[PDB]
C-alpha cells in the first residue's frame, strides 16, 4: 500500500509514534517518505546480505527473521514479511523498539541525511491529525 502523507500522518498518530521519544511526528513522516516513498512494500538488499522492509525500511540483521540473513537477531520477533503489511501496526511497534535502542531515529540513515534538523512539521501541513 502507498500511502498519502496525511494519511500515513494520522495511522503514525493514531499508533502512538507523534513524540514517541521525543520526535515529533513529522519526523516519523519524513523518514518513511525517504526511506520507502511511502510504500509499505518496499524492500532494499543490503550489502552484507541483510535486507530492509517496510515503510521505514526495517533491516534483517537485527530486527526481524527473513529466514536469508546469516547470524542476524530477530529483536522484533516477527517475520520481515509482517512489516510490508498495509497495516503498519508491526512496522511501529517494531520502530518503537529501534528507536529506543540508544541512537533514536539516527538508525535510519535517510532521517539522519535528509530529516534531521531540517523543518520537519512541514510534513504534516495541512492535515487533520
Ligand atoms: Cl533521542
Ligand atoms: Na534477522
Amino acid at each position: 500500500k502507498v500511502f498519502g502523507r496525511c494519511e500515513l500522518a494520522a495511522a503514525m498518530k493514531r499508533h502512538g509514534l507523534d513524540n514517541y521519544r521525543g520526535y515529533s511526528l513529522g519526523n516519523w513522516v519524513c523518514a518513511a517518505k525517504f526511506e520507502s516513498n511511502f510504500n509499505t512494500q518496499a524492500t532494499n538488499r543490503n550489502t552484507d546480505g541483510s535486507t530492509d522492509y517496510g515503510i521505514l525500511q526495517i533491516n534483517s540483521r537485527w530486527w526481524c527473521n527473513d529466514g536469508r540473513t546469516p547470524g542476524s537477531r530477530n529483536l522484533c520477533n516477527i517475520p520481515c514479511s509482517a512489516l510490508l503489511s498495509s497495516d503498519i501496526t508491526a512496522s511501529v511497534n517494531c520502530a518503537k523498539k529501534i528507536v529506543s535502542d540508544g541512537n533514536g531515529m539516527n538508525a535510519w540513515v535517510a532521517w539522519r541525511n535528509r530529516c534531521k534538523g531540517t523543518d520537519v512539521q512541514a510534513w504534516i501541513r495541512g492535515c487533520r491529525l
